[PDB]
């Protein structure tokens, strides 16, 4: 029995449950009418994404080969982006991902450290009035300017990018506009890099293309895909992580008293977040180059497979009776794949980490009795099926 998905997330915890019981293999439809398979058991993600039958390679999808996968569905961006890391495996995988893995290791992004305190501590101090939307005055602007700087792009076309990610990640996106936005996107990222060409940097752009003489050899247009990815992937994840520690907290105050008053680290509070309610939902996108056997169904040669993180997050064979609690003292025996697993695992995960570490306590130290503005459940997801993503987020500074 298959399970579409809510082209409007009107519902996402009932359709996380659903998916959980339809695991670990459910049979899904994407907005637009497009059926794939979804993972949504923890156990059999981490096989999924380790098994070489499991690709990234969409000639591999028979939709494909039909050619069934209308070119402006507000969803391609998603599931046939520009050939990068997140699009190749093996040997290609290892040459597109090895510099920028490399720059983004605990001990690297701990550089921005610097820069992510003065960005937390210049957004604060601009917080006005008694009542703000956090999400747009503080949460969404902070990944952003940290991506951006990653990644060399001039902060000036920051408002603009951002118009372009809100209709590249919707579902409700006319196809007119959905291919307008990939085009200006693609010109974005391009102009930034030509400009790194010029002038090379710091950033991770200009390292990319100092590779591509010195060793990689990415080409032009694999430099322009890697770029767009790391800022889709980079701000809208972020976004989202300390939005959901914001409203986790303020939803359990036991919870909320025991990070506020030292009982347990904020370290917990993102790790449980990530667990329990992470930014991304689901996946795009894998194909089966042979019959594959997950729990008692067979995920059949050139079919589609995502991998529904916000379900498995509280998958109780991986964390017990409470995996549907928020809880940031528990205890389990399995770490959370939020990150994903295996070689595509997130590179970005110690940069995301170390933002919301440092947001996170700078927030509730300057505003120690921040909370919502509203009922939890008046809070509204966007029309965006592949992530957990809020119109608003009303919040009370105190
Ligand atoms: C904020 C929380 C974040 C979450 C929850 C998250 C989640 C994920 C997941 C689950 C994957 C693997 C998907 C799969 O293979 O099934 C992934 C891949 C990726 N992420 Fe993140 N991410 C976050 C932040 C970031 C950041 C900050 C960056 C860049 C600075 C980034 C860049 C990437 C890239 C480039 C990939 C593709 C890796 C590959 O396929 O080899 N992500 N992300």
């Amino acid at each position: 029995t298959r399970i579409a998905l809510d082209p409007f997330v009107s519902d996402l915890e009932a359709e996380s449950a659903a998916l959980r019981a339809a695991g670990p293999l459910a049979a899904v439809e994407l907005p637009g009418g497009v059926p794939v398979w979804a993972v949504t058991h923890h156990a059999e993600a981490k096989k999924l994404l380790t098994d070489p039958r499991l690709v990234k390679d969409i000639n591999v999808w028979g939709a494909w080969q039909r050619g069934e996968i209308a070119p402006d569905w507000p969803l391609i961006g998603l599931a046939n982006p520009g050939r990068s890391m997140l699009t190749v495996d093996g040997a290609d995988h290892r040459r597109m991902r090895t510099l920028v893995a490399q720059a983004l290791t605990p001990r690297r992004v701990e550089q921005m450290r610097e820069r992510i305190t003065k960005l937390t501590e210049e957004l604060l101090d601009r917080l006005t009035g008694e009542v703000v939307d956090l999400k747009a005055d503080f949460a969404y602007p902070l990944p952003m300017y940290v991506v951006a700087d990653l990644m060399g792009i001039d902060e000036a076309r920051l408002p603009r990018l951002g118009e372009l990610f809100e209709k590249f990640f919707s579902t409700q996106t006319p196809p007119a506009e959905v291919i307008a936005t990939l085009t200006e996107l693609a010109g974005i990222m391009a102009e930034t890099v030509a400009a790194k060409r010029a002038a090379p940097g710091d950033d991770l752009t200009s390292a990319l293309i100092l590779a591509s003489e010195d060793g990689d050899h990415l080409t032009d247009a694999e430099i322009v895909s890697t770029l767009q990815l790391m800022v889709a992937a980079g701000h809208e994840t972020t976004i989202s992580l300390i939005v959901n520690a914001v409203v986790n907290l303020s939803t359990h105050p036991e919870q909320r008293a025991l990070v506020l008053s030292g009982e347990a680290d904020w370290s917990s509070v993102v790790e449980e977040t990530l667990r329990y309610s992470t930014p991304t939902s689901h996946v795009l996108i894998r194909f089966a180059t042979e019959d594959v056997p997950v729990g008692d169904k067979v995920l059949p040669a050139g079919d589609a497979l995502i991998v529904s993180y916000g379900a498995l997050g509280r998958d109780e064979a991986a964390h017990g009776p409470t995996a549907g609690e928020f809880d940031i003292t528990r205890s389990t025996e399995n770490r959370h794949i939020s990150f994903g697993h295996g070689p595509h695992v997130c590179p970005g995960a110690a940069l995301s980490r170390l933002e919301a570490g440092v947001a996170l306590p700078a927030l509730y130290a300057r505003f120690p009795k921040l909370d919502l503005a509203v009922p939890a459940a008046e809070l509204r997801n966007k029309p965006v099926v592949t992530q957990n993503d809020l119109f608003e987020l009303p919040v009370r500074l105190g």
